[PDB]
């Protein structure tokens, strides 16, 4: 896989679509889309341990950070409450230890709660 | 190696899956629990992609590298489906790999997509 994609949902009005493209293997993952429904102001963003939604956001388990690998940063909603995104990380990947498939991508509620998540698939 | 998944759809049906592998080159045991559906059988697939943006239908066709085809699904007068399944063709690593894929059940038994979710790593 070399493109994935995020539906972010919650309890409340965040939501949007993240996409991250590894197009070389090992190599960057450019990170883009949008985000809607926060407030104005950054936002940590994360992707989590487990692709896991039973429980919401709550069963996402903590930062990835293998033996964070999973901290993208802040991002950065307007005052319309939209935040668009685009990052490039090379820490992150789309295979080996630092794969990101199958985990849970999480925008918070303070700068560094769960506002919205989803489970990171497989978009080509 | 295990995995989950959390059906969700437009109406009732609703459900948690379980996947799980001992070993990459063995079976992966399949269970859950899927409610909201119609007395009988519901065709259960592992679809290529992990796309909810338009829902069930930007999940694509069936896994195929089908792989992704784990039969049907029976469910109850309540419209309780339980899901006990072993399969030997999909697998949790190498080319057959079902995470970040899509499971969806669907309203007609194998012989519409009503919910779907994207598979994900699980304690």
């Amino acid at each position: 896989a070399t493109k994935v994609v995020c539906v972010l949902k919650g309890d409340g009005p965040v939501q949007g679509i993240i996409n991250f493209e590894q197009k070389e293997s090992n190599g960057p993952v450019k990170v883009w889309g949008s985000i809607k429904g926060l407030t104005e102001g950054l936002h940590g963003f994360h992707v989590h341990e487990f692709g896991d939604n039973t429980a919401g956001c709550t069963s996402a388990g903590p930062h990835f950070n293998p033996l964070h690998v999973g901290d993208l940063g802040n991002v950065t909603a307007d005052k319309d409450g939209v935040a668009d995104v685009s990052i490039e990380d090379s820490v992150i990947s789309l295979s080996g230890d630092h794969c990101i498939i199958g985990r849970t991508l999480v925008v918070h509620e303070k700068a560094d709660s769960r506002l919205a998540c989803g489970v990171i698939g497989i978009a080509q």
